[PDB]
């Protein structure tokens, strides 16, 4: 008896921008992009591409590629913290896009970034406690990152969405049920009030809650892990004996500063720890041979798309598996997802044996293929649109733009 | 090995106001309202009784009250249509103001008002998973209902929290795990977006789709519930063989609609029932009789207080088990939740033995009674303030109050 994510298909907005582009629009050193952040193309999006028509666009073409029957979906939730309406979800958008039945659960979840993996949870264990046995649930974590013109996070803004199935028959993930480790706690490092369109933010206060948070959440399922006999104290560290760790990516350059933070963990823990020094597990926790081995293919799609919020980690577990999938068949990885508020959750899963079929019916260079380069000049004036103005432009075929909003009822197109 | 609800508190705002003395001021003759509606009192509110001050109120209360370990809490979901951030989520609020620990999941769930029961089922699977196994969870329904001056659903406004304790230890509600039925459907029967303070509703509509959906779900529950031998076509419809049934309440009179349309259910779908007709099956139906036994001693707290959209359906539960828990111990009772937007879930459960001790000390009736009275012309003035202009006024004991937004930050008191 297995449960986790059997497939995934993800959409991107149509545009984007060359990250240097930007630092030149704004007097920035382009290396700071690039090797600072390690950002290559951010997307960029026009109140047309918003969360229902990101969302819907994306489950619609898991639905196509997995040949999913609409029927069996018991289970559809939309992470996001760009939602369209305090009472009515993006979920609701989505089930009448896409024309799906009625027997399945629908609503939103929220949590900053950590969204999505809640709603992922939620069908998880709604399948594990037997309640979604002989169904499948689909999670859609959609956001568009908006932090705004001259702020110090524009260059880490993105948008897109990545729909996730989940079932009995985890071909991608086997997550192990009942092993996450979690850390949560009352802040303020990243937030949106309601009515504000741009995000706000205390940038490297976010950066330490995250890592803060990492922490705990990792721990706690260290030790779970190894009461379960899945991980031990041996010549290598714990975290060492997880094929790969994907992370949540809010820049391309985070991925390191957690993946050596968590070593530190381990180093710090460890039994021995009072024979080394700060210094020693400092530089055994950056190794690069690690982070290599563990992380550094896990980065390919998000370099080129930017923050998406709830959507980042698994942005990143789909890069890893679009190469890997094959190789990493049977083995054990580890996911931390986060959220600024904040929480994290550090959860593990086995590869699935037709985990490489599923990856390469999504397609993935595909999706990234549609887009097209636009302007930083172009990116500010559709930035400036209101959220009720799309650019008469057509969805692609089997995609979803919004139109218009008459008598305060959001209207959309399927291309 | 069981699951559910173990116990719940509810908090309530400061003020309310007279239902007849609106009708008045509305020019509408008092017996719509009284008779029509079936509302005595409606709550209302004051900016500083936000979503989070409710929520973290009646949070507080349960684990007071309930003598909860806060340690043992692994999930704190809030259930909300009234959003106070697009990122930041009320739970992760409610965990700072009661100073919980960090070992545990914090998010919002949103539906209109069935996030609650979302919430719910999401606590309850992650218990029957075996996840959450030694753990409990907090899930919390607040909202503030609002319509706006001179409008249609004016006299269906409320606002309030219930707190909802969930374990393995369910003295309250034993819930039946697998049964559920649900059914939803993309509908703009009420809504509200981004930015607007007032909902958007089509009245008469949205009756229509809570009774279309009503149906769908508890179809989907009696079809579950006859395969495993929990009801039976007999001399008993299948729902009479439910001690009770507690439906999502908008306005008190619609649990007299809801337990029509129940039982229509099961007259139309009867295998007899091509010998019967329309007007046989409305007044068979319409049974003041089994609306008396099943559905009359669920109302007394929401025709006190009004819409609580998340926390409507759970003041019903409230306001049935404060009374009746020691006769329903071991009797299986049924519970319709529904969300505009829209999904009905029709759910049953056991009500425990310990049911009475665990409502005895939610001490609802003193709960109750710490509200004052206010006029038309105050409850005007106080609804006109704008929502970072809480009055100066400082919260009950143990209870919490937004003070004021600083820096796009908000400030809380605990009284
Ligand atoms: C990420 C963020 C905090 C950084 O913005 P910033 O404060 O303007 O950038 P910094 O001053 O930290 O510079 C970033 C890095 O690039 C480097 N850098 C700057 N100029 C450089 C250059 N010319 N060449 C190479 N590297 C350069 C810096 O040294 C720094 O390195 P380090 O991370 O290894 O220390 C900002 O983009 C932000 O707030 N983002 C939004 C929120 C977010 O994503 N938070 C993440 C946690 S969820
Ligand atoms: C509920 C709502 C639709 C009713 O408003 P309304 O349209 O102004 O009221 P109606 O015209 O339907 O009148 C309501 C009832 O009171 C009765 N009534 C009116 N005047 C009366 C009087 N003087 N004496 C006795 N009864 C009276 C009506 O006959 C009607 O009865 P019925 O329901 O049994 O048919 C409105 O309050 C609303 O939109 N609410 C918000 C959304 C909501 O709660 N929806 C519920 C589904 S979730």
């Amino acid at each position: 008896k297995r449960v986790g994510i059997e497939a995934l298909a993800v959409a991107v907005p149509s545009r984007y921008v060359d990250i240097e582009d930007l630092a030149r629009a704004r007097g920035v050193d382009p290396a700071k992009y690039t090797a600072g952040l390690g950002a290559r193309e951010m997307a960029v999006t026009d109140p047309g591409e918003d969360t229902v028509a990101l969302a819907a666009t994306a489950a619609a073409r898991l639905i196509r590629q997995q040949d999913v029957d609409p029927s069996r979906i018991g289970m559809l939730v939309v992470g996001t913290e760009t939602g369209i309406d305090h009472s009515k979800p993006v979920a609701s958008h989505v089930q009448g896009l896409l024309k799906l039945p009625r027997t399945m659960r629908t609503y939103d979840t929220q949590h900053a970034c950590y969204g999505g993996t809640a709603g992922l949870m939620a069908a998880v264990e709604w399948i594990a406690s037997g309640a979604g046995a002989g169904k499948v649930a689909v999670v859609v974590c959609s956001d568009i990152a908006r932090y705004g013109l001259n702020t110090a996070g524009e260059p880490t803004q993105g948008g897109g969405a990545v729909a996730l199935l989940v079932s009995e028959q985890p071909d991608l993930l086997a997550m192990d049920v009942g092993l996450n480790g979690v850390c949560s706690m009352d802040v303020y490092d990243f937030w949106r009030p309601v009515g504000r369109r741009e995000a706000l933010v205390d940038g490297h206060y976010s950066i330490t809650c995250y890592l803060e948070a990492l922490s705990g959440a990792y721990r706690g399922w260290r030790e779970k892990a190894l009461a379960a006999g899945l991980v031990r104290w041996s010549d290598a560290l714990p975290g060492e004996q997880l094929a790969r760790i994907a992370y949540h990516v809010p820049f391309c350059k985070m991925a390191r500063k957690a993946h050596t933070q968590l070593r530190l963990c381990d180093l710090e823990d460890a039994a021995d720890a009072a024979a080394s020094t700060p210094e020693s597990r400092e530089a055994q926790a950056k190794s690069a041979a690690s982070y290599d081995a563990q992380v550094a293919t896990s980065l390919g799609l998000n370099s080129r798309i930017g923050n998406v919020y709830t959507a980042s980690l698994y942005l990143a577990l789909a890069g890893l598996l679009q190469h890997e999938a094959g190789a990493l068949a049977g083995q054990r990885i580890g996911l931390l997802s986060y959220g600024s508020g904040c929480a994290a959750e550090f959860y593990s899963g086995t590869v699935g044996e037709k985990a490489a079929e599923r990856m390469a019916k999504a397609d993935l260079e595909a999706v990234l293929a549609r887009r097209e380069r636009v302007s930083i000049e172009e990116y500010e004036r559709l930035m400036k649109l209101p959220a009720d103005a799309p650019e008469a432009v057509a969805p692609s075929p089997g995609a979803f733009r919004l139109t218009e909003i008459r008598d305060h009822r959001r209207q959309y197109a399927e291309g």
